[PDB]
């Protein structure tokens, strides 16, 4: 009636002929050697080093420095200095693949996300289900050195340089784990929808900034040609709605026609949150960040628990107020 | 000016004749082999098993099952229900010694406090300090196996029955952490009274159940003698009243002649955040959950941040209110 | 440098030849007898009732029977609802206008607002520090005879009709209560601003009630032909923004060309406050219901004690949680 | 089952041999007509005045001259201050009685609390109703001129000097609404407990203000000889504990031998609710001051109503804090 879905970060323990290496035995090989680490791995341990190739470090040095050239003009200030924090502190460079092991630890003490090695693509109620307490479900494989500017599925280039360093603001970490949030237990539809929101958002969302627009979207913001005709007068973009998102089609091979744009992400926040009031369902879910679990709220007693923590955080709140006068 | 503090939990690594082992040399070796453990041991890493050697899984055997005859009858209700998890679920028996690493991961999902390898009594603020990020400094060797019913120091019997269970309980953690909060930059002064309420609490604290009088002090839960005797007719009990504890003389080799009884835990929290408000200091302190880190409150945008935090939260329960009607 | 507000409702007693009646002799004397009674009152007084001649309770007959067809067509819910209560508890009717002292005292008991007898068009920043009180500053006086479906001025068609039953309402109270709190002391360029939201929310304002369009503005409300025509394809509707209405040029004689939609008003609402963030400002101000006061917020100490306030009622709500299960 | 209770401040309409002046006849019809305010009153009306008579004038002279000598060493501060106010700004002196309607003005405006005259001693249920909507039932005639010193009942001087003054406290004005607040809809039981409890706090109760000990009870107040004894070494003081006070029993003639002592009128009003808590209940009330009504708090939607108020609220106190910076 209402599907499975983890309530402990344990249990997500629990959760082609065109391709540029469809042709190279080698490679196939790699993977099949990466994928593995994904499905050895289990919730609380170290992420297995990968020791990259000369050639995949240069697969990386070129996407790496040809989207670094972009991100100036093209990208929101939230990228800009969470990728300048993984340069500072996460060895980010053009000669060398960082390990998804210290961008996980630096994402734990910065906004308390963490990554996960996946094998390639989940479902989505998996992925938003791993997006609830705020796990990035990150793949650890490069794509073929054949053509480094373009990437069908999602390789550790998109994910390092689209998706992480946005994870390092405290909104936008805050807006993904929320959509993770609303999708626990909810229906294949709201699913679906959920994942539109997402694939608008995340992985493909413009926002303004200072009158100006920009990218926040990690398929943007890892993609050299998309990322400018993004900021181009090309395609249309619409105020961002998660009601008139979640319904617009998409696709997956050709740049996106369509965009949205979100004020603020606080804005983008506000938005997500009263469309998940409306997804119908008996409960509401709280994440409890002390133990890394989901707190199902489906009775007055299950709210009251939890407005306890809210008061004595309120009381902590008081304190400071005389301590400062 | 104010002594320094811990801000992330990464940085506490930067935190006799009458022994009945004294005169063993198999056993000095044992220790330093043990302490090894915890001075090579960095935050974050899994916590090195231990192999115990049969006499050693006899000495806790021993102490395991005369303490736990007087469980039933002389423990706080918290404690009956945590021993009976730790036993269900990390493997707490008579005749094998639990692992510190089993035990941190039950306590992180249970409380979100954790385990921390340490050799042997640590500094006042040291050990207040870790308390602030729900870090237990634990010790990993045994008590001498030729006087198994009495220990000078708090050897991993005392830490694995006398204190852990409690931590299993979410108003004792919180309790706990508390201390650890008030202490964080406090003068030494304020150091030592925080030790003294801390002595009379967590170590040898009794607590009031359905008109009767029970243990929940951890010094008290794992020493047979002691506990008869605080809930004898002998020893003088007062009302748990953070000032008067934390300036009341106390001795280390004998029992205490004085404890103090809280009449419930959410009673003695209250009473220790009234006292921790009255600290002389220009700033507070709040735990961030996500980052382990400790956000210091000395200005209006500061506390304003926080309470951000606590509005969407409060988001949350209006949410959980219609959804159940 | 921060103009004068009362703070205190107390205070509040410190703040043509086209008129259909200009050339009649007797209306202008029944004014001055009426606005006699705007001059002479004082904060905390029974308002004096007016005994309406028959041709004055016949105008008022007019544009009641007139506006009274359209409502169930035109109106917003919060209106009809209102409204209805007026007949019910207020004695609303063609046949009699209702006294100023019974209307007040049903506003005080539905949403705390509460009427005060005004001459004639108040000064903007006056208008709004009423408002600030939950204190309407209204008319009462008839318009002349001659022209019942057209009034040049607010009378008192206009305020019981226009402006009331919207008043009834929680949530469009307690937006006008902030577009008056958001006011005080502010400069007379934001004062300005904030006569034009006002003027396109609180007078003119449509919103989007289940699809269809609606009025709500009280200008709207008391008039035939502007009800119909903002309704229609003719005027150009906006999204509302306070920013965008606050710069918004308008008229007074002809109708609207331009008008702005709320989806909501809660999302009104959260607009107008995000706006009231961005005024510049050293102070906030909260108003305390218990003494009909302004509390400003200038100091840690000042936001710590109304906080208090809050956490008493979060206590109230925790216990009604138990209370309930 | 749960008895009726008033829900609006207007529904309050519903709501000896031994006397110094049992044999006066001239007295005895100042009373009647004195009580005759009491029973043609109407909530919302201004109290109406009495002239007093040079002899009742005289009364109230020797009770205040007296008492006033007392004041600055037996009475807790709280009622200094309020004293000092009513003499700055409600004309309080030895030489004329007060109105009770500008002493209710005075409450209003200092606290919220206003006065409703009464013909003498009310019925328990129906006086703690009043306290819920800050309403104080209020005596407007004078203790008979034979025994200045000594009145059974409750007199003007007893109110006004014994009573208001503590009322013009936030503190303590809250506390004795939520003894109000508690009562509503409770069984006789509850009735009578609380009406104990309201006896030895609002009545007789004692409270330690820097080691000292001082009066704020209005009998004590209200009272030169029990004044001087409540401080004495002769009656027995406890520490408040709303459970014990409400079993304790006592008596109307003599003075009590018994008191109970309060740390804090914050640490009282916290001890009251702890113990409103354990009240039998389906509900919880809170009080909406913008209306002066009682909402009943049975379901999730109406906690959830009353949250959003509190919501709105916190979202002013971050507007105040990003303003102060
Ligand atoms: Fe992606
Ligand atoms: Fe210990
Ligand atoms: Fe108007
Ligand atoms: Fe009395």
């Amino acid at each position: 009636k209402v599907p499975w879905f983890p309530r402990k970060v344990s249990e997500l323990d629990k959760c082609d002929l065109d391709h540029p290496g469809f042709s190279d035995q080698v490679y196939r090989q790699r993977r099949k050697l990466i994928a593995e680490i994904a499905f050895q791995y289990k919730h609380g341990e170290p992420i297995p080093h990968v020791e990259y190739t000369a050639e995949e470090i240069a697969t990386w040095k070129e996407v790496y420095v040809t989207l670094k050239g972009l991100y100036a003009t093209h990208a929101c200030r939230e990228h800009l200095e969470g990728f300048q924090l993984l340069e500072r502190y996460c060895g980010y460079r053009e000669d060398s693949i960082p390990q998804l092991e210290d961008v996980s630890r630096f994402l734990k003490e910065r906004t308390g996300f963490q990554l996960r090695p996946v094998a390639g693509l989940l479902s989505a109620r998996d992925f938003l289900a791993s997006l609830a307490f705020r796990v990035f479900q990150c793949t650890q494989y490069i794509r073929h050195a054949s053509s480094p500017m373009h990437s069908p599925e999602p390789d550790c280039c998109h994910e390092l340089l689209g998706h992480v360093p946005m994870l390092a603001d405290r909104t936008f970490a805050q807006f993904s784990q929320d959509i993770g949030l609303a999708s626990l237990g909810a229906s294949d539809e709201e699913i679906e929808k959920l994942s539109t929101v997402y694939w608008f958002t995340v992985e493909f969302g413009l926002c303004k900034q200072n009158g100006e627009l920009k990218a926040y979207g990690a398929g943007l913001l890892s993609s050299y040609g998309e990322l400018l005709h993004s900021l181009s007068e090309e395609p249309e973009v619409r105020a961002f709605d998660p009601d008139t998102a979640a319904v617009q089609p998409y696709q997956d091979q050709t740049y996106q026609p369509v965009y949205f744009v979100s004020e603020s992400f606080n804005d983008a926040k506000d938005k997500l949150r009263n469309y998940a009031s409306r997804i119908q369902r008996p409960f509401s879910v709280k994440f409890d960040p002390y133990t890394l679990a989901i707190d199902v709220l489906d009775s007055p007693h299950t709210i009251q628990r939890s407005l306890e923590g809210v008061q004595d955080e309120l009381h902590t709140l008081a304190h400071a107020l005389s301590a400062i006068s």
